[PDB]
């Protein structure tokens, strides 16, 4: 069957860990852990095909920057997160894309654009920013609420159908 080596990535606290638990084990995890690096795996059906879900949950916090150059050589797809109460977190995507198109010598890695936390209300991001953000890419962008799971199953399965157009 096939494996898909996905990588969730964004700032400190934008909801990484929460969107990957929602997916995998189907609650919402309300307190505050940071993440260094975990790993989770499934298996789905997705239009038909069996396969595995190899998730990388990586950390947010700039402390373990340095660890990022290894699990963007390994990714094969990348689900970058931001959360649309948080306007830095946005800004901060960009760094993460730059480093993923270097460190795999790419313009064209799969990837999904994903604003989170849209159950809130303080939004300081605006769709259309994000959507113009994601066009210039070349990728989706989905929002989510890992607490209501809005958009959850289909972030992570619109990544899936983008590493299989490349
Ligand atoms: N209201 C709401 N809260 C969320 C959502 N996603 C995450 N949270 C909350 O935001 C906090 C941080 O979530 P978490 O998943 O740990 O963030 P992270 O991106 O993995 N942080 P790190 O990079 O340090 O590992 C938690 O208190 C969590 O419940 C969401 O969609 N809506
Ligand atoms: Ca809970
Ligand atoms: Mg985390
Ligand atoms: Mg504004
Ligand atoms: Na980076």
């Amino acid at each position: 069957m096939t494996e898909y080596k996905l990588v969730v990535v964004g700032a400190g606290g934008v909801g990484k860990s929460a969107l990957t638990i929602q997916l995998i084990q189907n609650h919402f995890v309300d307190e505050y852990d940071p993440t260094i690096e975990d790993s989770y795996r499934k298996q789905v059906v997705i239009d038909g095909e069996t396969c595995l879900l190899d998730i990388l949950d990586t950390a947010g916090q700039e402390e373990y920057s340095a660890m990022r150059d290894q699990y963007m050589r390994t990714g094969e797809g990348f689900l970058c997160v931001f959360a649309i109460n948080n306007t830095k977190s946005f800004e901060d995507i960009h760094q993460y894309r730059e480093q993923i198109k270097r460190v795999k010598d790419s313009d064209d890695v799969p990837m999904v654009l994903v604003g989170n936390k849209c159950d809130l209300a303080a939004r300081t991001v605006e769709s259309r920013q994000a959507q113009d953000l994601a066009r210039s890419y070349g990728i989706p962008y989905i929002e989510t609420s890992a607490k209501t799971r809005q958009g959850v199953e289909d972030a992570f399965y619109t990544l899936v159908r983008e590493i299989r157009q490349h």
